[PDB]
């Protein structure tokens, strides 16, 4: 069950539309390669695993 969403830098967050047409927030990882680097940047969410990695 995966998303793609969009995530914005300064609280480092994906926001992603659920199947509901809910926007839902999610924190990105700490780590390196799945932070939010830039305001609007790509991320995913895999709600099966619970993973989310931000660009
Ligand atoms: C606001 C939630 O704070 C949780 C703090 O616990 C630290 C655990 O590190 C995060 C592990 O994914
Ligand atoms: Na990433």
């Amino acid at each position: 069950a995966k998303y793609t969403g969009k995530c914005t830098k300064s609280k480092n967050e994906c926001k992603y539309k659920n199947d509901a047409g809910k926007d839902t927030f999610i924190k990105c990882p700490k780590f390196d390669n799945k932070k939010c680097t830039k305001d609007n940047n790509k991320c995913t969410v895999d709600t099966y695993n619970n993973a989310v990695d931000c660009d």
